[PDB]
């Protein structure tokens, strides 16, 4: 009668947005959390239709088996969680293997213990699709077809490349599971770019005034003398990503799809120009740069046409996403 959706890594910024949307739709959520207190907090936040299970180590074999066994009511699994690593000493051991193993193990548990699950949505990234130099290139057109060229070997070399590799290999693992193991569920992925936007709950904006994506808040801590931030790429609003997750399990056309979630290009100047206009009280302590010096006109538009057609909604613009984040932080 009511449909129950499992969401891994439920305390996450995206996950919370997904959970809020889904609850708003009348689904139930069963959320995984790494501790009871995390769950209880989520419960207090999200209410009666929210339940939780504690799964401490996501990449462990059999990790989700008990939680799954307990929830025969669940028929959707949104796998949003990533391994939490705090500073990395060995890239393979701590980043690549956990990412890859986790995906395989979670899928195996679902097949093993939740045969009733008909849809799995795996949260991937644009980093699966590409390499860092290609991300910044005006000659590059990504699509839903795009797979990163980065090798396993190269991925080990650096922490950045490792994060890139980890997503690529993990997503490949997920598709591979589907091919090889042939489960009851249809798989789909969501592949976001830099995510901006408000948090699902005010209470969560803790510590008061923060930033993931931090890039929003690399700026607000700047000082008038500081440089304009370097960071540049494509953005997407967290709400749009969430809506993509919804469509990814709801729509027949999304079955076996990769969804590229990417909106407009930005740089530090784009960000600064927005903040400065919208929140003038902070302009005195902020840098100026060269306003509206950002010109992205040479950049080839990415090919997300299939994804937009499947999604069938229009995205939040950049200004709106940024303004909404700051307003909340300020509040």
């Amino acid at each position: 009668m009511t449909t129950s959706v499992f969401v891994s890594g439920a305390t996450g910024y995206l996950a919370q947005q997904i959970i809020a949307l889904v609850l708003s739709k009348g689904y139930k959520v069963v959320g995984s959390v790494r501790s009871e207190e995390k769950g209880a907090n989520l419960k207090k936040l999200y209410g009666d239709d929210f339940s939780y299970e504690v799964v401490k180590v996501l990449e462990q074999k059999g990790a989700f088996d008990e939680a799954l066994k307990k929830h025969p009511e669940v028929t959707i699994f949104l796998h949003t969680a990533s391994p939490v690593t705090f500073e990395v000493e060995d890239t393979e051991k701590e980043i690549l293997i956990p990412a890859i193993n986790g995906t395989k193990y979670v899928l195996q548990s679902i097949k093993d213990v939740a045969p009733q699950i008909t849809r799995v949505v795996y949260t991937s990234s644009v980093v699966a699709m590409s390499v860092p130099e290609e991300l910044g290139s005006p000659d590059v057109v990504l699509s839903e077809a795009s797979w990163s060229s980065l090798s396993y070997e190269q991925s080990k070399t650096h922490g950045v490349l490792a994060y890139f590799g980890s997503k690529q290999f993990a997503e490949r693992a997920a598709w591979e599971f589907v091919e090889q193991e042939k489960p009851n569920f249809a798989l789909s992925t969501v592949n976001p770019v830099y995510i901006f936007g408000p948090q699902a709950k005010d209470e969560e904006v803790k510590g008061t005034l923060n930033h993931s994506a931090e890039m929003v808040n690399s700026v607000l801590k700047l000082n008038k003398d500081d440089d304009v931030p370097a960071t540049t790429g494509t953005f997407i609003d967290v709400r749009d990503v969430a809506k993509a997750h919804l469509a990814a399990f709801e729509k027949d056309e999304a079955k076996g799809e990769r969804l590229l979630l990417s909106n407009t290009r930005f740089n530090g100047q784009t960000l600064l120009d927005v903040v400065r206009k919208n929140f003038p009280q902070l302009a005195d302590k902020l840098p100026v740069g060269k306003p509206h010096s950002d010109d992205f006109s040479a950049f080839k538009e990415w090919n997300d046409k299939k994804t937009k057609k499947i999604l069938g909604f229009e995205y939040f613009d950049f200004e709106t996403s940024v303004v909404d984040s700051i307003k909340q932080v300020l509040k």
